[PDB]
């Protein structure tokens, strides 16, 4: 029996018997993703090249305008904006959204996969809404996920009910549910990080990669894959198993991926799908943030691969 | 003044003073690429999942095959998907030979990684009945070669004697728009690209070159690493940003792993026409003479300074 | 403020504080409309013609399966099905839908405009659902409308709040609201019927048309338009005003157009937009049906034009 | 065996051993048509309504003009949208004259009625500097003519000396697929098409002919009536289903209202190449020599038996 993203979101909203704001939110966000997707695949590029006589800025505008006009949000934090955006009073609702509107576009000149990452919170205060309202830890997420603009476009949605993957059918502009209640493999065969930073690696990371290239017990070495686009690397880890790493080194004691709108949503999707995500010291979702653009190390993926990483991590104290 | 793939192809045909076959060929193939692109982005997938109640690389291979045959411009077609060369039936014969990988990367297309189509075109070097031998030319004889990348958008990269040209597919009207004329690769890049999970098996020269990239001698910054696992995506990133790509010969695979006729050769041609290099380690990829249509070959390609810096290490190890 | 069909439908349901069923029904039905539109415009036709080596059945299948899987319906009446379909128990909801999945399709070989017509009732009886639940008169309609696949694709949705027109953006698969709370002109300058039936016309119809071609007063005669596709002619009548006729003659004392899934929805759209729709003797929404595929004559459009006709019909009565 | 418009036009151009100009022309016009179709179906309309925070007939005329100019195949362009003929600048000139209605039916596009692009192509008949004089040839001089209908689907109908061929636009891939080879119209149809609201102004011959269709003398069934009000839609139905279409001369309009160069002539040429007829009443439409580019002409076209039966009635009334 066929199911769409919009009908799935509408039913989950019906069962919660809430105000309906989170339903309007997710429908607004899904509409923005379809618009971004069309723009990313270069619809209308012929007009810019004279047939009749910016992508990360346009994407950021779509998500902002779609979220504001949903009447479901009060605080908006974006990778593109130095400060939180406070939704005007007439359009305020009770949700806080952190998003990276087009992750990976720094390298979009080469047509690498790009994505939209988001995490949604309920306001935990009563005062006038502020940047403070988005400084909740990952565990407080009500929903998170991403849209991948790869060889095709898929939205991956995480809630307490689990992870569901919807494929965008461009013929009709509808997200079709294609993978229900996804669970990640217990252990994978692929490891993923930028190894050009090897001279700066934490010594514990240096051993784990050694263990992947050179296995102790007669096993085959892991394959290496690193697209350089987080949504692409994390989705492949979800589909094929394995591990993804962008860790803390000494030249970067807090990693480089941003916590509120990259590490937390991916960590949340990973945990709801039977996987793990750690800074190294604590679970990613247990970090309490003090600044909306602060960074965080992240190692996520199949539980056996993250555990094996943690087994080695404690060997270096 | 606006320029499309069709306008570019018709204009180059005028300058070549030919029969017009290669123009129908490139136009037919470009039509197959539009159909592949549509299937890859999952048009009609709602019908597979029950809205009203064939694998992609088999579909891709059929699109390319049927479009090329029906161009009346080919005689021998070599495909990654077919163990033997296809001999185009006589009433549809033309003078060109086409080697192609109809959907390179599809081993990992389940994760929505970038995938592509790769192609290389030769002029038939015979008068007799056409045969598999007509595809056993080295890359240097290539008349036209390139790829379509099905990435964040769909781009066709077309390399000929006049140089490398990049066309963007506008899905609203199904047209390849020329967006980069006469492309050239940076002289030297800051990214290196290969699968390091095979590190225990590396040639000692490869092990040193990667070591030189992570730990630079002259106190410079180390290179960044990228490896998508899909050749078209990695090669294209190498063309746009410069850098180096490696799927080299090790000992356990003395001939590399990538296929020569429809992966190494088409990519080598694009690289050389764009001011870059592509080497097996011992000779330039385009100078290898093939003895089998599916034979493998090592490949190291990219910005000219990086392949030279690699060959210096390769020759230091005699 | 941007407004989509999805936002419009959800907002009306929120204010009504109902079960949420009618919202998923209309959302499911609109998805079926997007799929029909893609098929009508011949997407993928290159595969039927050998690039790699039924239309009104496909449409009926889309509306059927999409309505069933919405969990909001119990009885489905289709122009394509001889008897009413009773949705199986585990998928039942409290609504009844009469629909024409591809009206006009006999002339689709010439690429004339075609359409999808629908009307929605609430189950009124207390029994097990049955064909009787669909034999309500038009006045009991909860919602009705059409999709027109013309030069572009538009969904026209009429409810108690009035008539609203939504334009399908194929780049993103979204119905964009483009005409809020539309009303038909008091009097138009176009009349629409098949004048090849002239020898069989009711004597009152023959006089009314004569009045349009040869005006009694100092006025200009009406222009004539007849596409032959009910959705197309009815939409032109809403946009530009005027009158549409498919009346009772001698060969068909009950006309030819079907009451439940052609005459009723159009009459409901017409009335909610300030127009009228009459059989000649009674208003279309006042006919009590005894068989789901029964016919009814129809004269609809601007009220002054329907009235002027009714003055003539009673003169012959 | 599958054929596209692009393959078909390139193959016919090869067979004619011509300059390639008409090939460049039709490919540019077909590209303009795909872009028109995308806008007509309201692609991107969400952006005008604030999703992120120019009328169809002006855009169509601008698309067709720009594609034709930049094809290097034309010198004079006549459009319903332009008061005087357009003279293509010297550096972009070629030998063809094109008369077109860029978005016929668009006065009522608010009701989403089917609309279309109509076009006719002549060879320049002078050696002088090109001018409006070059567009005043009769229909018999037509080299190619036809239309694109933006209906329930988008179809391009192309008529040449080789006959009439119909191409369906596959929006999934942006390609015109050949779906109807060498089309021929019924000898006699069962549908008549005109605006009968103008009844008080009819020519007495039209009044009798229409009377004969509603009330048949020879005891046959009466004809059906269809009139979309959009020439391309009504003419296309007459081609696919047979029958007769009329926009004739009355007393208040002795020349009808449809324009001769870019509505009557192309439809007449398609009609004749497809085994049908098209008359002013007095002469065949293609035999009229025009004196002004925006001049009107009466037209009765369709199946040969129906136009003949009408002419018998027309000659009965002198
Ligand atoms: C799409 O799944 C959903 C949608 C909405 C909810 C939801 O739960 C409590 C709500 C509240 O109003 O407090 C609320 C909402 O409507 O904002 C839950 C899941
Ligand atoms: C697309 O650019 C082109 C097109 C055609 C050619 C071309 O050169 C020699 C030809 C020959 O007939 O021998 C020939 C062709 O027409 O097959 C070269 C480049
Ligand atoms: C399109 O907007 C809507 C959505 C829902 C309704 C609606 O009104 C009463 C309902 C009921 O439960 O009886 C009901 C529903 O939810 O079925 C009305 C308008
Ligand atoms: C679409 O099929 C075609 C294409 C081209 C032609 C053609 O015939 C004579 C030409 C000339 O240059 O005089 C000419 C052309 O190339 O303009 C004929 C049919």
């Amino acid at each position: 029996d066929v199911n769409t993203l919009t009908r799935f979101v509408m039913e989950e909203g019906r069962k919660a018997r809430g105000t309906g704001e989170l339903t309007q939110l997710l429908n607004s966000l899904c509409t923005a993703v379809k618009a971004i997707s069309s723009a990313v695949r270069k619809a209308g590029i012929a007009h810019l090249y004279g047939i009749a006589g910016k992508l990360d800025v346009l994407s950021n505008d779509l998500v902002m305008n779609m979220l504001k006009s949903s009447f479901a949000t009060c605080v908006l934090v974006s990778e593109e904006d130095k400060h939180a955006i406070i939704v005007e009073p007439e359009k305020r609702g009770k949700y806080v959204v952190c998003f990276d509107p087009l992750d990976g576009s720094s390298n979009i000149d080469c047509l690498v996969s790009v994505g939209t990452i988001f995490g949604i919170y309920r306001k935990k205060s009563t005062d006038e809404p502020s940047e403070k309202d988005a400084l909740q830890p990952g565990r407080n997420l009500v929903a998170a996920g991403y849209a991948l603009y790869g060889s095709a476009t898929m939205l991956v949605l995480a809630m307490d009910c689990g992870v569901n993957c919807f494929m965008l059918d461009p013929a009709i502009g509808e997200f079709i549910l294609v993978d229900k209640d996804v669970k990640i493999k217990k252990k994978g065969k692929i490891y993923s990080l930028n190894e050009g930073y090897a001279k700066d690696f934490d010594p514990a990371v240096t051993e784990y990669i050694q263990r992947k290239k050179f296995p102790p017990d007669n096993s085959a070495p892991y394959g290496a894959r690193y697209v350089g686009s987080m949504v692409a690397d994390v989705h492949r880890t979800l589909v094929y198993g394995g591990i993804f790493l962008y860790p803390a080194n000494k030249k970067s004691p807090n990693g480089k991926l941003r916590l509120l709108y990259e590490c937390n949503p991916m960590a949340y999707v990973m945990e709801k799908a039977g996987g793990m995500a750690t800074t190294g010291k604590e679970a990613v979702l247990d970090v309490i943030p003090t600044d909306i653009h602060q960074r965080a190390p992240v190692i996520l993926g199949s539980p056996d691969d993250v555990l094996e990483f943690l087994k080695v991590y404690e060997k270096h104290s």
